[PDB]
């Protein structure tokens, strides 16, 4: 009943349940339904003021609060998830790494080799899936499992 992570939940706006991924940070309407030893990832990092380095390609002096990089984040979701801009198109122009400039790819890896929580985000998702919001010391991301 339900794979790893996943729960039901009720909308408080719709009354409709949901289901909701506590290590992904997906959030869905619909019923989601041997680890892998690596998998491959794409991601779109949004900085903050408290990341560890403040700083990227972008801007050499990250000053957005925690709260204002996550509005920047659930923007960015809304737009994947409506279809108006790709994965790709977003992480090539607004995300504050050097990944971005392979469309976010980060390539394959296995446990033991991220930050624990991109990691177990990473390793939760089935290929094709997105996840929400995800928190480490570098800043938020949204990170994609493409293998």
């Amino acid at each position: 009943k339900l794979p790893p992570g996943w729960e039901k939940a009720m909308s408080r706006s719709s009354g409709r349940v949901y289901y909701f991924n506590h290590i992904t940070n997906a959030s869905q309407w619909e019923r989601p339904s041997g680890e892998p030893a690596r998998v491959r990832c794409s991601h779109l990092l949004v900085k903050h003021s408290q990341s560890r380095r403040p700083s990227s390609w972008r801007q050499e002096k990250i000053t957005r609060t925690k709260e204002e990089a996550l509005e920047l984040i659930n923007g960015y979701i809304q737009k994947i998830k409506s279809g108006e801009e790709d994965f790709e198109s977003l992480a090539s122009q607004f995300s504050d790494c050097s990944s971005a400039k392979a469309r976010g790819d980060l390539g394959a890896f296995s446990r033991g080799q991220m930050q624990k929580p991109f990691e177990d985000a990473s390793f939760a998702l089935r290929t094709g899936e997105m996840s929400g919001p995800v928190f480490t010391d570098s800043g938020i991301h949204i990170i994609l499992r493409t293998e």
